[PDB]
């Protein structure tokens, strides 16, 4: 229904963002730790306040229901224009974070379009 499109490119662009210190000359790489669960993302997206970052689409998600922009994530890593891999911290827990799929770089170039179902409940 609703095309998500330009929304796509800007959660790609910001999650590749917090992905290194583009600039300096050592471009330093983050993660795992210093990266986003879905979660960290939707709440992000969502304007909301426990955001860890509340800058580049950080009010983004104002039009979106937590359960619709919850649902836009799920999809974004289903069509491997996001992805997910395990981060194990030292209590020995496995962590789920985001990061860029084979897809995002498409999404980029315009060369995809992003198409959005908007759900209830």
């Amino acid at each position: 229904t609703r095309d998500v499109t330009d929304d796509v490119k800007s959660i790609v662009r910001f999650v590749q963002e917090h992905s290194s210190s583009q600039g300096m000359r050592n471009i330093k790489h983050v993660g795992p730790s210093g990266r986003f669960t879905m979660n960290m993302l939707v709440d992000i997206f969502l304007g909301s306040k426990s955001a860890k970052i509340q800058s580049g689409i950080f009010g983004k998600g104002s039009a979106y229901s937590r359960h619709n922009a919850e649902r836009l994530f799920k999809k974004l890593i289903l069509d491997k224009i996001l992805d997910e891999d395990l981060y194990i911290n030292a209590n020995d827990q496995a962590i789920a974070y985001v990061m860029l799929g084979n897809k995002a770089q498409t999404v980029l170039n315009g060369n995809l379009k992003v198409d959005f179902m908007e759900t209830e409940n």
